[PDB]
């Protein structure tokens, strides 16, 4: 009972100015971050280290192929979306198509190498197309 | 970022606690609920009188057949659906689909008799299968 | 004594505006909300464990499948469904008739897959048909 | 000077759990919060109208093909993926990169309709390919 | 009389904890930053419009090349550089030899485009030399 | 979400002015500085001395060939700028291309000496091409 009606403009306005307004308080923000704060380290502690382990492989294979500056960055991203599925769904064939789907993306819509983009799958999942 | 990272049964359970515990503040679910009373308000008034209207017309749809008891909350359940379907995408072949799809729930799950369903969604639409 | 006479929107609307109203007082709310949080933890921690139970082996069962993104919710839904019918009412031929209705319903509103959905039926209950 | 040195998972934890508990102050929050107000409030209205409307219209779309539940959601995402693309950098040659490369992005991972995908995309830039 | 002495490294870490340590005082950050205040907001007001200009332009040049994601930050980049270079010591050869000099930096070493440097620096300098 | 929509000039500003206005608070500067000081302690310690060291042996390099003044800052930049590399990206063709660009930035705007340059990459990198 969360996306049952449509809702305009109005009444998504309405209702995030209501609820920004109200976590503007002192007690509400406070109370709600402190009780949060626990849960919110743990899930941090879980998730993170696979993705900085992502950026540290991805770094290495990108310097052995010359890129530099904000190109970097193209690879570095596809990396942690790759990443990103593999915590998700688990690898399998819903892996591999999602690795094809994510290739097709980045090469047409960024102009990436498809070079690049096949040893950075190969760093994070262990072969070129991800089987 | 909501849906990214699988979670377990004690990660939920842990932050639906904490968040329940501070909704329990007594200025944190004053504030909250002061704040949204005049857009729930707004929302009530906008969509609740198209499920009235229709709980009024399948009642007399309803009497007109005999049906008595719970018995009739199947077929005003069945309506109920069918308009939720019809605030929700409009009418079109989308609406056909799951006019067809919600019959054949009803009719196998809960033993209704296709003939009232076809009054009710020809009360509810005008036709019964809803064109 | 609850549903024994009708009620029209405005005596639907006069009611729930003069509950919501009542709820929203500090006094109130946080009284109801602090006597009734440990039975709410009870009742979460005796029905949740099922159900993400559910969605961990759905989850498995869609990968070997290859169904990737909002694709993939149809079957969770579905499955989430079929557990929801275990917990009420419990095995037996009346399971077998939910379930039944509940892939007609699937199959001919939302295009679910069958194949797919004796998969999910066979990874909660045992058996494509679930006897 | 904000991304020169590589932090590793400690010094991203550390930065990130000392921001956390600050921002759990009442004072700390309420005021950022505060100030920040006008701004956001600003912001979302001059951006959220273009992504109602689109919401809206593809919708509209989706009704006369017949689809419905989660797979509208698909188009929905991809609609609105190409919104923000049109809000960012304009329409000219760069857009319709950017169309034809989340077009293979859907198609190949997420088993979207070509057809479908070409009538949102019309509804939207108004042409299939965006020219 | 700053840089006269060289200072080692623990002697730089040594005045730089001290200033670190006496900064994260309360009355200490709130006077210094309360009084400084209006300057900033009147170096703000005087500087960054020159900035923002230059992204709106430079954004509306990338469009037209077809240049999409982090690609674009690149000529963003080299064109903000330019314009810092034009606010600090003004037209004249000076201004030349500097943007000669960014260019062979930026497409030595991030694999820039010389064609859209030379469009970039001429809707920035109104020619691609400067002259 | 941070960079998705574009900002223009009193966007920039107002949000500027809020967060300024906001960490001029006693308690928000107070407390975000005090939580913040032994991981800015460890980056310091950290990645300082790194350069420390590059400045004494590129000022002991400058002493022998006989550069004075502010004329040697531009070596000592220079000598900064390629540690910064090796801190960013590591050692492989990357490096030897932004070597190579920083030479061509340094020679073509600051009109520094290019043997000068060979001998402070000599005693950073161990080459004068820095393979």
């Amino acid at each position: 009972a969360k996306g049952r009606t449509p809702r305009s403009f109005s009444q998504r306005y309405g209702k995030w100015n209501a609820k920004f307004t109200a976590f503007s308080n002192p007690t509400v923000a406070s109370t709600i971050l402190t009780n949060v704060a626990p849960i919110a380290q743990g899930n941090f502690q879980t998730n993170v280290p696979k993705f900085t382990s992502v950026n540290e492989q991805v770094s290495a294979v990108l310097t052995q192929y010359g890129v530099t500056g904000p190109s970097r960055a193209i690879y570095q991203g596809y990396g942690l979306k790759v990443a990103r599925a593999l915590n998700r769904i688990g690898a399998g064939p819903a892996l591999t198509n999602m690795v094809a789907g994510l290739k097709a993306y980045y090469v047409s819509a960024y102009g990436a190498n498809p070079e690049i983009l096949d040893a950075v799958t190969n760093i994070i999942l262990g072969s070129p197309t991800g089987y």
